[PDB]
RNA sequence: UACUGCUGUAGUGGCUACUGAAUCACCCCCGAUCAAGGGGGAACCCUAAAUGGGUUGAAAGGAGAAGUCAUUUAAUAAGGC
């Protein structure tokens, strides 16, 4: 027997912060544990919320890749690639790409980004129903809004086309 | 992708202008303050006594200029290049 964790594959598209929040949820670890595991501090936890004040270095990344088991440049392509600007905030979200496909999509921070484009739908930035901002992708422990309980894989039919 | 209204000077701040008081070193009065001192008293010592004279709290100085660090504050950003 080898030493092992609760391997997860990465999604395609899917965010830094949605695939560690995966990772956690079926290791039943927290950011300041991952960070611990993985060596580099709370920094976890930052990257949770996309905090990118020190874009995540190939440092930072290695270590994780150490211990998510997934290859470093399969991380990168989780980060927006060199020079694409991302919004931290608010959190956005494609209900039938959810459908589709459970998870948070990269591309969906970016700045240059309003409509999805296999769906031809203005991606949302808020619940469609009570206008409540979606949660850090990290913190989707399934695909509902908070406040309302209304699985995101149904909020494709209130986003417009 | 930004975000807003539910807000009365209402609370709390900042700036300017005119104003209130001290404007002193023992006390009081008149005066200047990019200049200015003048006068009038008290107490004590000396002095028998003479505004006779003296005393009525002490210290230290190498400045200018330019950067930098640190702390804090505030605005901005989601990295910055
Ligand atoms: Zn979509
Ligand atoms: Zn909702």
């Amino acid at each position: 027997v080898k030493p092992w964790l609760f391997l997860i594959k990465p999604y395609e598209g899917e965010s830094l912060s949605h695939f560690l929040g995966r990772f956690r949820r079926a290791n039943h670890l927290s950011a300041s544990g991952l960070g611990t595991l993985a060596g580099i501090g709370a920094i976890v936890a930052r990257w949770e919320r996309f905090h990118f004040n020190p874009r995540p270095s190939q440092q930072e990344l290695e270590a994780i890749a150490s211990v998510v088991e997934v290859d470093a440049q399969r991380l990168a392509q989780m980060l927006p690639p060199a020079g694409v600007g991302m919004q931290h905030e608010p959190i956005r979200l494609c209900g039938a790409c959810y459908a589709e496909s459970p998870c948070h999509r990269i591309e969906w921070q970016y700045k240059s980004v309003w409509k999805c484009d296999r769906h031809q739908l203005k991606i949302l930035a808020k619940c469609p129903n009570c206008q409540a901002p979606f949660k850090m992708p990290a913190l989707w422990e399934d695909g509902c809004c908070h406040r309302c309980r209304m699985p995101f894989a149904e909020m494709a039919k209130l986003q417009k086309v």
